[PDB]
DNA sequence: TTCAAAAAGTCCCA
DNA sequence: ATGGGACTTTTTGA
């Protein structure tokens, strides 16, 4: 968790770059969660040097026999730098830090050990820099929760991060005219659960910068993509934010002395966006791909919304008690009527399911306990006391061997679109063989008033067009390296549109699904199928 | 009653 | 041992 120091100077950096020491030398910097001291000790480093260069002016200034190099240190801790964090043993070892800068009487250092969240401040900030703590609704405390959704109701509710609270709190704390730096991560730019936080900022800072890491990995070992957030509440009108998005997610951040360096070169790409345009979703992107997406809105007149039924796969709640590969000589105790196909989401390919490997045992069907005493003895019995520790099962709700989220099987035994839920690139299949899912896949199927404007065949066409995955990658939310969510909240907001090439893009797409499907497949006919059919939406489109 | 969101992901190997 | 690639469960608030 400690974060890398090229970013932490960059932080620091873009506060205090441009502080006028002279005409306040009684800077507030505040680390909220400063742990060990990344930021704080780079922060007395950075005063240091501000101080020593204009000590003969501040002492000319104000009062001269206060001023004076000897005296640097102690004015840095008394008055400059704050902290908190709830390890002490973290601000233990901070403290020894920031008093062994100078190697006489005791100096006060302002550092909390506290809860941030919940500390009564008794005054604000002119400046904000560090890394907050990241956890999500699982790994959050239940009774913590039932604090934040009382206290931080503007930008925490159901699925939120805990670090959605620490950018209200920075924001609440900061003084007028102040600055904020903070790397967080980026799912809040894009995620359902980040609006209301994405509005609270719009709507009490001016954001400055932002830059997106995309899936890059910042954390060495950690399963997290980043971003780092520089605002301000300056009297300011013109309210444009420098967006530096990442181009190429391999890169080795070390390649340059500084961040700014990286920031200024090709492996990233810079970019200006106008605040006052945002709406309750931020479109982050260069005028090119603007262009592009706003041309696709304006002339799709439908999304999948309209015209489909969308739902998520099934939840067992315990997979390895209900899933069984095919060719298990356990399925032998269980009656077919209970027993479904079953596939993850890499057997989704573009165009069509691979055939499925594993079975579900819909054990919802099972009527009583006795009747069908083997399968529950001798194959979902095994994992009884796991089961038994479902929310639904401790509840009453759901029986110990019932399928925690079992949905309505109609849903799943019909022909349907099926795409996974994480990947790298759209792939929207048709599914002919009835097959469920757990929440890796999604799937929908057309309302019947759609019937005759779209088909199956036309559908899995445009959405695993080039096109479409430019299209959806727009918005949708980067996960990590080479993985975007494919997730109903954004992929119902797909629009769709259907004029005079409808019929040759249907016809190519059978073509694909008819090759997909023989027995020497000739993947190379495909491709040149997919490239004509690009150029056809291209020319509908007009792009 | 029952939906769908959530990576400080998780796990393995060369 | 690490960094990078393949692949993705069920807990949870609403
Ligand atoms: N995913 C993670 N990553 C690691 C955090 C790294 S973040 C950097 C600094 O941040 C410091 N830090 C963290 N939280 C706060 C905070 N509010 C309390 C948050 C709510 C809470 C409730 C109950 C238990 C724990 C936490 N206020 C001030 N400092 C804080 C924290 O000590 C750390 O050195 N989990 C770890 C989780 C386990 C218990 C201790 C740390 C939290
Ligand atoms: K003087
Ligand atoms: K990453
Ligand atoms: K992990």
């Amino acid at each position: 968790y400690y974060t890398p120091k090229i970013i932490v100077d960059y932080i620091v950096k873009k506060t205090l770059k441009n502080h006028d020491i002279i005409k306040n030398p009684y800077p507030r910097i505040l680390d909220i969660s400063c742990g060990c001291g990344n930021f704080l000790l780079e922060v007395y480093d950075i005063l240091y040097d501000l101080f020593e260069e204009n000590i003969y002016e501040l002492k000319k200034k104000y009062d001269e026999n206060y001023w004076t190099v000897d005296n640097i240190h102690r004015h840095i801790l008394n008055y400059c730098i704050y902290g908190a964090d709830i390890d002490e043993k973290a601000i233990s070892i901070l403290k020894d830090s920031l008093t062994n800068k100078k190697v006489e009487s005791d100096i006060k250092i302002n550092l909390f050990c506290c809860d941030s969240l919940k500390k009564k401040w008794r005054y604000k900030f002119d400046y904000i820099v560090g890394n907050p703590p990241y956890i999500g609704h699982k790994k959050l405390e239940k009774k913590y929760k039932k604090f934040l959704l009382e206290k931080y109701s503007e930008v925490y509710k159901d699925k939120a991060d805990l670090y959605f609270c620490f950018y209200k709190k920075i924001i609440d704390i900061l003084k007028q005219g102040g600055i904020g730096s903070v790397i967080t991560p980026r799912y809040f730019l894009e995620s359902l659960s980040g609006k209301d936080l994405r509005e609270y900022i719009k709507s009490n800072v001016n954001v400055q910068e932002i830059v997106d890491f995309l899936g890059a990995n910042i954390f060495k070992n950690i399963g997290v993509s980043s971003c780092i957030l520089t605002f301000d509440k300056k009297k300011t009108k013109e309210t444009y934010i420098d967006v530096f998005k990442i181009k190429n997610e391999d890169i080795c951040i070390n390649k340059f002395e500084t961040l700014e360096e990286l920031l200024k070169s090709s492996k990233f790409e810079h970019f200006n966006i106008n605040q006052r345009l945002l709406s309750d979703e931020w479109i982050l992107v260069n005028k090119d791909d603007e262009t592009f997406y706003n041309k696709i809105q304006e002339k799709c007149k439908y999304s999948l919304e309209d015209i489909a039924i969308s739902f998520q796969g099934i939840i067992t709640g315990c997979d390895k008690a209900f899933i069984l590969s095919k060719d298990d000589v356990k399925l032998n105790l269980v009656d077919d009527k209970f027993l479904k196909c079953w596939i993850k989401s890499k057997n989704i390919n573009k165009y069509i399911v691979d055939k499925s490997e594993y079975r579900l045992i819909y054990s919802n069907d099972i009527d009583n306990e006795n009747t069908n005493k083997r399968i529950l003895d001798e194959i979902i019995g095994l994992y009884k006391t796991k089961l038994e520790n479902r929310r639904e099962c401790k509840s009453g709700i759901r029986k110990w061997y019932e399928l925690q989220w079992g949905r309505e099987k109609l849903f799943f035994e019909r022909k349907k679109i099926m795409y996974p839920y994480k990947s790298n690139e759209n792939r929207f299949a048709i599914d002919y063989d009835n097959n469920f899912s757990s929440a890796d896949v999604y799937s929908f199927f057309i309302k019947e008033e759609y019937l005759d404007k779209f088909s199956y065949e036309y559908l899995v066409g445009i959405l695993n067009s080039s096109v479409y995955d430019k299209y959806f990658k727009i918005t949708a939310k980067k996960m990590s390296k080479n993985i975007y969510d494919y997730y109903p909240n954004k992929v119902m907001k797909i629009r769709i549109f259907r004029d005079n090439n409808y019929e040759e893009i249907e016809n190519l797409s059978k073509q694909i699904i008819s090759i997909l499907l023989n027995k020497s497949i000739d993947k190379g006919k495909v491709e040149k199928l997919q490239i004509k059919m690009d150029n056809l939406i291209m020319d509908s489109l007009g792009i």
